[PDB]
């Protein structure tokens, strides 16, 4: 922090003084069932050695955790989203260049406990007869306990470059009805992959033994909704003052497969099976100061 | 603070009335996967004994965790980034110094219970026929319990001087699928480094028994986006004006290599075999208050 | 605070309508390994019966954490710093004095449990040769924990007078590869003292048997950085508007000695076996409002 | 708070649109170690039926841990202060009075655990020799745990007057190497009050087996600051617009004794055993608004 | 919240574009140790619908927990406050009103904790006579646990009118050595009420056997400083503009007394047995706005 | 928040460049023993489409917590406060409206855990004799509890309409010295309801078995404070710029009755036995911008 400098707080920060240009930027994807939003701002100040442009990528990726196999009432397969994705992308060309982004990888941590216990004990019996009892014991014992917070998504900067910079929500793990935690590898001998499976061996079809989307992370379904900044900047003195620029929201998703082994449910899960991509490209005029698409 | 030594607080910080000059500069070297950039800030407070320059290195350098090694099914290795590093170096021909730097190194923590807990109790018996049981025990117990956090990475201030300063950002230690946590020397008879080991006797390719990078730190793979402050000072009458600095981002990589042995798998990881190092000499001008490279 | 006595916050504070005078100052110590840099800054508030001076004392000394002996794989030494020192002290014949200091020694806490538990239960016994039987016992049991926090190291401020102030970072206790906690007294009969004992029965040379210094406490290597506040007051009608000062950064290094007996690892530390200690006078000009070395 | 009764924040504080005079004091007394420093500020808010005049005191009570006697190996003496103070009068005749002060006495709190356990076991046995046991138990269990945070020393506001107002800083208990906690009044028939005892069972010399400073708390050895404040109200028509007041900052020190039985060691505290007071008088003039001594 | 629904902070707050006239008035009850404080504040909003007067009583009530009696050596008596109250109360006469008072009562809370466990486990045995034997067992718990804080003493609005209203702090309950809680009804047949009782054997003089004030609550002995503030509101339009008022600081004693039985110590405490009553009149002008005893 | 839409706070909120009339209301209900006070104030922004009204229902509703009825030493009522209610009304032909109210209703969280344990065990025996016995036993254990926090009392805003608001703060449950917590339904066999029962067995007159109202939610006895906001809206241009509003300050009282059945002491609870109702009608005007009742 500045202060941890002795800096007034604030004073190398960028933007006083400086006549700032923002947009908004919609589009919906209907088939990919994206809604894609830009919100840019231009900040050409003139004390900083550069142009800047912060181009926060938001809108909302749904989830689409659906049914959409059903083979007879002993098999069906769900499609859900095991990752979620945007990037941005300069052409090689472009002068411009992406400087900095948010939010970026942070280090976990986890709480470790190692613990000693002593144990001595004494005792004495009796009984009706006149027999005089007793005991004595000692006992040891070492334990450990690690805690740590699991979310069931994880967000991560993906390493960027000076053209190109990303950033993917990834399904980590999750409970089930108190259950699990499970994720994409989890394997039981009877059940395999009990991640969405609603019963082990109910009656009724495959097709209505899939976890209810209310009782699973809302991502799955619902969807996610990106909030995430990328700054670029460049040369006022470049020839050319205007950028391209392509955005890609994308969606990954697995295959999560329940199956009657005649006894119980078993489930079974394919990784990355559908990929659904929706690109666009925006034109940045660093003189007018406006993006369009 | 201020405040606990009865001074208005920011009354002693720097900058009040003073036109600070800013930039950013960005460097991708490709071949070392490290996005470097540099934000700076030229303060010159007329009421401090000298000008100031902020440099800020931030950026990201790539896990680059893979597995690059492959003989045959039994035998794999796996690069992974153990250290994470960030340097500033001015010349010995400088008047410039090195004067502040944040982050530093905090005195770590840890928690610790005591614990003597002490007791008695009674008994009777009595069987179907006229028989009386009776027993009487006592007993103490003495336990301790060490309670203390463990990030994945720890960011440490190496040993600065008033011409070079550094950071860097160690792996520590890390939970392996709800187990261990696992550390560079972590040793067992029979699985040795357990590490990234995926399985213990699973039967697949040695290549395909690594652990999941997004189910181990996202620096790992993703990266480490380096925020560290360097606070480099200058006499207003030293002759030049002009200095140089040299900035290098560095990443080391272990070697963990994973083998069959007749029944199971094991593990073992080389420290240090690798050293990406990128450096870059950049050019401070306190005339101008300008820094390039 | 201020509000609990119906004042207007900052009311009472210093500084207000001043023109503050600041400077930085930086040596650097290479016999000694440390970075010394004063932060000052004059507050003449003429509201304020007196002058007023802040030193802040930053920059870092260096831990020093080496293996610096060695009489062949059964012995070896290690050099640890178990403190880390600043003083300031006027000369006694000056007439400006030490008015203040940040930080200063807090009140440590701890939290205590006192448990009392007690309970009955029964029992009712029979095999098929048609026997009954019974158990009736009762229980009662006393415990008590004792929980509180201990840093790696103590930051405390050493009795002041109105010439001198100092303050001292020792180190207090240490986590060894989950157990512990260790410190400068730690001993056990069949390996002595712990504290940076690498292992127990390892069969490696003396010299490689100490504790990774990343598994250890940072301050103990890369070093620690103090950033601590001195305020000197000066009368305005003192004759002599000229003070000296001088500062000294210390380091006081323990010695922990390993050796192999002949079964296993035994440990031994000697206290404050070593003293680095540097010094500088600094002349403060109340006049000029600068601070010089 | 002001906004829990609909008024603007801060609508009624002390302070606006008022010239504040400040001052600050230092004192040293070398045979009693105390570093006394009072800061102080005249507020004369025309707003207001009096003048006001804010008193902190503040500065450092050293600690003096220190072994003062030994006759013998087996016997040695330790001084150590189990009270600090700070104490504030104005003469009998004085119209002035004292108004407010801060820190007060604050209600102190436990937290209480109620558990009641209900349960039921089965067991079914039997041996190869064709027999068959059984059994049926129950249980019940009633236990309550109290939990609160004990600090070293409490810091408690003395029954205040309009011509008095003091604060005692008092040694509560402590934690001796993670056993205890110890108080002035603690005892084992075997070993009396182990408050500062090294060891149980140690050889060396009495002088030797005092529980190093650096182990306990700091206001034992280098001291403790006071921080607290007093209000003083003036009538502007009072016709003696000058007033005295008295301040003595004091050490309470306690006696520990260590002295060998035969087979152990045994601790002995004698409280209050010595009295260190230095008593300042300061002059007070409302025109001048300047406070002297 | 003002943003809850959708208003700029502070809004509706009174006291914006107004000169507030504030004032301290202090009284000292010497008879019944009671330092006594007034800070009155006259917010005369010409936007606001009535004139308002904030009052705030602070100063603070002397614990004086006190030995009073010693009937012989067996039998003494300490006089102790079960309850300190401020009272603020308008004749019955006066236009002028109460119109709000701050603190007030809160909601208390709880934790509850509910478990139910339910386990299997097998056993098998042999002896080296060849016998060989097994076992089986299931059980079940169901446990409930209650959590929640306790406070020495509870701090209570007394049920307000327009013309008077008071706060009462009243005892709660307190541990004893770190026993109990216990309060004014604990009772053991053996020992009666050990709320004060320092021992329960010692061959002490009853006197003597008091719980040590330093380990008890500390409004017990040095005292408790009220903290209230009393809104009273009035007609512009009143034709007398003047009004009394009167305060009254109380503390209420309880009277625990010790006596030996012959084997060991029986405390009781009788409720309520002395009450000290400190009334003060003031007089209010909301022309001159001004307050005065 | 707007920032989270990216607005900069406060843009949307109303208040700003407007001059807000306010305004109190007292009125003291006796023979209901309710301190009522209305706290209003007038917002007519001009860049809001409609005049605005807040309205804060504060002072407070007295418990009266209360033994009513002794007939008999064995038998007695007791009254307390199970609801405490403040409604407000517009009547039907009313053009302004209720739009916005604060507090609402939160939604409740609980804590789940569950667990699971398994372990492993042996034991080998013998004796003198020559004996030597063995043991191998296994064990599983699933356990959860739940965990949530439980105010005394609720406090629910009642289903509103653009005529009408109100909230109610019901009694919930409460800890009865460490026990419990009971309710309103709480039945015991034995006992019945325990929820004000002092003790079970106790021999004194019923009247006197009732828990002491300290030892209770302060709530029951000294009453609870409203503090609750509505905000009213009205056209500019509507015809008739005079509104009127019912206001009503409520108690609910439950009759908790104690008998002695010849063995024990048994209680009884019966719900809303009495209830006092306080209205008053308040006139609005908003040419005048006043409220009055």
């Amino acid at each position: 922090a500045d202060s941890d400098i002795n800096i007034k707080t604030g004073t190398t920060d960028i933007g006083s003084n400086t006549t700032v240009k923002t947009g908004d930027l919609v589009t919906y994807d209907k088939e990919n069932g994206m809604h894609k939003k830009v919100f840019y701002s231009f900040i050409d100040d003139k004390n900083h050695n550069k142009k800047l442009l912060v181009i926060r990528t938001k809108g909302t990726i749904a989830g689409q955790y659906r049914v959409y196999s059903e083979e007879g009432a002993n098999k069906s397969g769900l499609a859900w989203p095991s990752a979620f994705k945007v990037q941005l992308q300069l052409p090689d060309n472009e002068v411009a260049q992406i400087s900095d982004y948010y939010p970026r990888n942070s280090i976990d941590t986890k709480e470790y406990f190692s613990t000693l216990t002593y144990g001595f004990n004494g005792n004495v019996t009796g009984d009706d007869t006149g027999k005089i009892g007793g005991l004595i014991g000692a006992n040891v014992s070492i334990g450990h306990t690690l805690k740590y917070v699991q979310p069931d998504f994880k967000t991560i900067l993906e390493s960027p470059t000076d053209k190109k910079v990303g950033w993917k929500v990834i399904f980590n793990n999750m409970v089930n009805q108190n259950w699990g935690p499970y994720d994409r590898d989890s394997w039981n001998p009877v059940y395999g992959n009990q991640l969405f499976m609603k019963t082990r061996n109910g009656s009724m079809k495959a097709a209505d033994n899939f976890l209810d989307p209310n009782k699973a992370s809302s991502l799955l379904s619902s969807g996610f909704s990106p909030d995430f900044a990328t700054v670029i900047t460049m040369d006022r003195k470049a020839s050319k003052q205007q950028t391209n620029i392509d955005v890609i929201y994308e969606r990954v998703r697995d295959d999560y497969q329940l199956h009657w082994t005649s006894t119980n449910w078993k489930g079974t899960n394919t990784k990355d099976k559908w990929t659904d991509r929706s690109s666009e490209r925006y034109k940045i005029d660093w003189e007018k100061e406006e993006m369009t698409n």
